[PDB]
DNA sequence: TTTTTTTTTTTTTTTTTTTTTTTT
């Protein structure tokens, strides 16, 4: 899958160096391929000479050149896509949830944001041949809305055990906007032990919105959610993975997302969601690169996402 | 229940450090841990290098980390909840009110909020066996409605002495936002010193109707109100009590909430009330993270809430 | 009872600073405590710096802050209610009209309303062992109705001295809502001196109705009248008088008051008036915080408020 | 259309030093015309004496000089021009995007920037006689958004073979500022090999962002662009090809594009693009030497840019 | 309007010292009177006793002594002026842009320069009876935005053939600084044979900016630029021609032009563009000798600039 | 008020001696006594047994010598001054520009230094009883910013007639440093037939900054301009006039005066100005030897400087 | 032993309110 951090140890590059560049961050061949000189610079004990030497067989061990579209191609053919558990919206987004990008869903109170949240959280377990991708899964919750009673229900419908299904699971709670990024390096720390297949943040921009106050301090808050997400961006490359995150709304003094042009410009694809009637919700399509505008009809039930009855 | 502050006073921090954040509002290490570097910076007489090691410290003593969700719902299972009086609602709530989150319950003029809350003021103290939480509770008051003569009979009915059950809660009343904002300090300094189980606070947005008026002075309004749900919700975690709140509707020019979407999205279980035939009511669930959607009907007597007759 | 606002003068402040007070229309240290600092930085004279040291005192005057509900029960058992003149409502209020509150009456027309409000000015002067206010009574009148012949009959009926009567009632007429708000800042100056023990307003949505017309200006209507409501409830926290507010009926398209929701949920009290046979008439407890519903009856007489015959 | 540097070797000048001109970065005989003499006597190998040889001979091949009025206007007249897709745009544009210079397109999230992009990609490798360009493509990004289906039914809108279309485009995804940089040294290796006919950088301004941070960096920011700019400037002169990059927008705390003074005075023509009705979308040019200002309106298919029906 | 060199040449002077000079980039015997003795003695085989006697030759032809100012008072007032196009222009002018003096125009983008520089370019020939000067200009673009499509439309607004105004421009491109600098000589050469009465250049610090790069370079980018003022102002003595200069602009970290105290001790009139309202632009006067400080407004049309309507 | 040269023609000197020390720069008996036995040795015709005759005449006629402290007080009591025209000017001077001296004026561009030295030009002339001179004026230029208009203009306002105020000025232009020093021999010649009372020289460090360029050719710099300052000196002793010369600035990498430590040292008065606000500028002494340092406000205006209003 | 020079560069959204009025 990736190019393991050791494989870097040649022409007189030792094991401090690998145990530095360890506890600074980075953990794979491919994060030390991508980052720039001064970052690496700024690390004690990595003075001029060594840097050049790292980032040479760095480069060599990995490619950053040109290549046909037809390669692209061939290599794209093949991600995994994950399964919503409702074909409705399976079909409206092309087959399911895709790896390697960012999905961003907004929409006010009580529009079924997080129960979608937690249907992934068990169908990514599951074996391809029904949509899955046979790995674990990573829950950064920033609200305190996380409950696994509604795992048991959903992995009793797909056919898997429930102990399992619970134990292939991790969880972390956020406390402030700097805890939230400290959390990230743990998890490529996690990720480079075992397989992954989903990160998600349930959400992004809720503990934003206090810590800074007020005109005189939006700057320094759209410069800390930009690298937020680049961090998340440079995560779903190294270990090609899906991520999933969440977002709030407000009014115009009719409703729109929050977080301004950083947060627009920064997300792959974005779904916003309305209230129906009785259990039913409606979703559509605002922004994407390669799928049509269009809305469709999805229902909530005991045992997760489906269509409607 | 929870790590008291004395314990970071090693590595040569002086008590007057911790009286200075004594001072600030911070009464346990997990409210240490809790909060940015900046706040800490913002306090006179705190350095870089007594937040960095205050940071470390904390941090040592509660953990933040990965855990597994078997883990995290074996935890789960212990969460205790309150009775409210009838079996209907009890039934409706899974339980009674849980411990951990904040409720919110709306209606009309006359639908029985207040007198709800007097009966779980009185239930929170009884013995955990028939389902209380053995404790104290904190009372905020708005507007002029508490009254006690109430309180004397719902005891009356569980069994307890008068004396023991009056003694047992701390009112408060508020006059502008500034006030209600600067009462939770108060509030969480007397909570590190005894057992309490529950927080009351009546129409939270009584006040902020006519301290603010009219457009060109709302944003500062929900900034203020943001930052005292925050407040509230940290209290809740760092003590493992239950909160409730109170509020209000305007009509739509067919009767909706007031408080806008800052107030729509903060809160974990909202309840609508309606007025029935007689003494009966008719209770709602709008919101919630793992129940459906279903309705019932409770009654008000003289001893307080209860099933129809 | 109320501090004089001449204690704030113990550090740097002037009598100046209270002349300016004074012309703003704050009349005691309470009328301070419980004003925001906002309000304060509106003064021309009070810039900054100032308000600071005002708020910090007045803090050890006023007292502010948590109690238990048993001292609150010893506080509240100490209240005064003035007799209405007749059994059965007296039986019905749990005693008689309660001071520190709002309670207001409705219905149609020649249903006795403003009867009520002329025996009250009167049984608000007797003493205390006999269910009177001892001391004077406050009237602003919106409709031109005001009888002062009422008043020397009624008083003779209740044994006092028609010109003793006559000189301890003041009375005032408005002629729009800005006048009618601006009455307020005078009775808070005439309270300052004398003693009071009542105010009546008759009525208060009369001049509302036409001084705003069509959809275009509730909004604005809604507001003005909040700020209304909010300075009535203000001055029966200071002197502890009583409010009584007089209220108008509509149509459904079978009747109801009118006011909106603002009206509803800033009442304390509300009960309803009906027409008997002959002088008999019909009241109702529509809402209360500790009251059961029931109905009463009573009469009209040449002087005053009766039991029917 | 170049001359090559291999003819830099005539007498006095060997084979090595082209080969170490190579490895410096220069790979046509313009390259070195346009270079200054510091620049010349910075790679080690290089010695006085030689340098201005390589001058005084390539001065010979490339004319630098004064000439009349009517030579460049006969030139410039003899010039191609690539077509969008657009009738409306090509009459506003006047033919459309000319090779040579540097167009820029700004605008906000999903106003359709990176679909004309895809459209020119295919449009640049068709006849001549058809608004072509008879070239091929390189495509850098930096956002991860390049996807090959639409390339596939844009291609097959334009008759193209869908193979070939997916031979004939070169990409590549850039990680940080100094990756980008370097990959115009590759650039000019690849377009002395084969012809090409257009450059897109997709977008120009997004990885400088969160590269560089605050105001102690903005200096050193804006001069790294510069350079960069400088770069795309000498590609067009030398090869003849055109050069289309994309950019973001930020609010005037009503929006703005981002990069200064630079981005503004470095770009010949600036457009820009605004969200209509439903795939329509409407255009305005901002900047130009010789076209006045304008608006014109065009939609977003299956296949790519064209005119609203 | 000038002396020959072919004069200096009388007596112990051959064709050869006269050929040797011209090499060196002397034309006119005022050229070798301004030249001081030292720079002179550069030049390969010129020996001493020579340099003295040229000295000597040319201080008889050219007069350099002491005059009467009501001489130079007739002398300053047979001097032409050239309109701009616009009567609002020329006013606040006196006249038009002065012969002998150099000018600057600086702005930010898209405020008109270029298109006055355009403007100026055909007005310098039509015949004086209206404001023309009846000569040739010299253009010197260092970024690409010259066209030769403005001129066709301006020349015949003016009554011109458009071929004969075609002809009668030098244009010239440079591509790094030292071209610049270079191509000042080849403009002298040609200056010396027919008549020229303007010279533009358009920008001057456009390759200062990238040329010289950082805090290291600073001095001697600002010691070459004042090389090439100085050689302007030779220009101007020598030929009595109008110099008009072009200038780009930066923000203070609301905007200043680029280079320095160098810059803005060095030209003679100063003027700041600025945008208005659809096609309307503002000018001001910054910096004159003998002018007040005053603003117009004129106009930018498909035919040149004029005035506002 | 000097003695004439052609007084030391006795026993011993001839006709010819005395020609040859006229050609040779000595116009006066001082010009003779102020110059070493040295400097009276590369004149053509003197060796010796002349150069000592010379020396002990010319002194006989010239004391050098010892003198009290009260007699050089009552012989420099009587030293006109002229006046600026500008009454706080005047105030801050201690009675306007003195005589027998230097003064220097320094700042950046359009403070209005050129002004000042025509309104000096054209207040040298008027009678002596309100701050005049009775004489002409002698202009020496470098930049080429003379206007006789101005003249003209402020000869008004003095009641002096205009073609007599531009009868009584002699003009020169400097084109180089050598032709700088040499204008002064001419000068001094012209001076010794005639009574002069200003000479001015409008600037004076603009030609030796690219004459002299880089370091190398420092140290040649500095002393050609300590003789042209040491020159200046003479004049001034010699004649009893005034002498005025301007400057420019540089930033340090906050402005300061160029010419470095000679410059300073050679001064007599330094005087900097500053921009004010609309037609408003600043001035303060920096350096004097019986001045305090104080700073003033004056303006200008279309017949000169005054006062601000 | 001597003898100072010379400015540069933009960034970045927020946040709802408030009922009226009888007819044959
Ligand atoms: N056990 C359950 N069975 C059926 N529906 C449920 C269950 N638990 C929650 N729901 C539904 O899910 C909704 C909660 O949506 P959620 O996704 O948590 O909101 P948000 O969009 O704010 O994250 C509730 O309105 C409820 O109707
Ligand atoms: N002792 C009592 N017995 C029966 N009903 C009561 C008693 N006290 C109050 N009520 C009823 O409770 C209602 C008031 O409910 P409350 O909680 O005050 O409403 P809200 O808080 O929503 O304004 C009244 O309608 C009243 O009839
Ligand atoms: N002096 C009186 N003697 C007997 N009955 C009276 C007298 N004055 C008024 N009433 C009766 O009492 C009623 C009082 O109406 P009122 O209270 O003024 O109506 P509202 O409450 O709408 O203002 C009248 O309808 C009238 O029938
Ligand atoms: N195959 C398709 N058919 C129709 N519309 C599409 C298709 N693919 C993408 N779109 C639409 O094109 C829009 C423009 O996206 P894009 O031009 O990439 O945004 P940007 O201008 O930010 O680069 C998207 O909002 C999307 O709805
Ligand atoms: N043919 C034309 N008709 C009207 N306006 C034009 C025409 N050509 C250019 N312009 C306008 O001239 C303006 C300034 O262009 P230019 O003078 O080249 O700017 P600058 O001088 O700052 O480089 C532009 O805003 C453009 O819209
Ligand atoms: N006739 C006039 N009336 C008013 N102000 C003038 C006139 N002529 C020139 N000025 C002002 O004088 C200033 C030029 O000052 P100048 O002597 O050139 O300064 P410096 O020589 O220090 O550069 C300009 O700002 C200009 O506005
Ligand atoms: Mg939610
Ligand atoms: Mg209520
Ligand atoms: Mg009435
Ligand atoms: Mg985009
Ligand atoms: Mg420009
Ligand atoms: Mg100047």
């Amino acid at each position: 899958s990736f190019v393991p951090i050791e494989k870097l140890q040649v022409n007189g590059i030792t094991m401090a160096d690998v145990k530095k560049l360890r506890e600074s961050g980075l953990h794979t061949a491919e994060a030390v391929a991508y980052a720039p000189r001064k970052d690496l610079l700024e690390i004690k004990g990595i003075s001029e000479a060594k840097a050049d030497k790292l980032l040479n067989e760095a480069a060599r061990l990995v490619p950053m050149g040109f290549v046909t579209a037809a390669d692209f191609h061939m290599r794209r053919s093949e991600l995994i896509c994950l399964t919503t558990g409702s074909k409705n919206l399976d079909t409206l987004l092309g087959g399911g949830v895709e790896t390697g990008s960012i999905t961003e869903l907004f929409g006010e109170f009580r529009t079924g944001k997080s129960q979608l949240c937690h249907t992934l959280a068990v169908t990514c377990q599951i074996p391809l041949d029904i949509g899955g991708g046979e790995g674990k899964c990573l829950y950064i919750d920033t609200e305190g809305t996380f409950r696994p009673v509604r795992l048991v229900s959903i992995a009793q419908r797909f056919g898997l055990d429930p102990d399992d299904a619970l134990n292939n699971v991790a969880y972390a709670r956020a406390y402030n906007a700097d805890h939230q990024l400290r959390l990230l390096d743990a998890a490529a720390q996690m990720m480079s032990e075992s397989r992954f297949s989903l990160i998600v943040v349930d959400s992004v921009m809720a503990l934003y919105r206090t810590d800074f106050s007020g005109r005189g301090e939006l700057s320094a808050r759209q410069m800390h959610l930009a690298k937020f997400m680049r961090a998340l961006q440079r995560l779903a490359d190294q270990f090609g993975v899906a991520v999933v995150v969440t977002n709030q709304v407000v009014a115009q003094v009719p409703k729109k997302p929050i977080g301004g042009n950083i947060m627009a410009h920064s997300s792959t694809t974005r779904l916003g969601f309305k209230k129906g009637k009785g259990c039913q919700r409606l979703c559509k399509v605002v922004d994407s690169p390669c799928l049509p505008e269009a809305e469709c009809v999805f229902a909530i039930y005991e045992d997760g996402v489906g269509d409607p009855r």
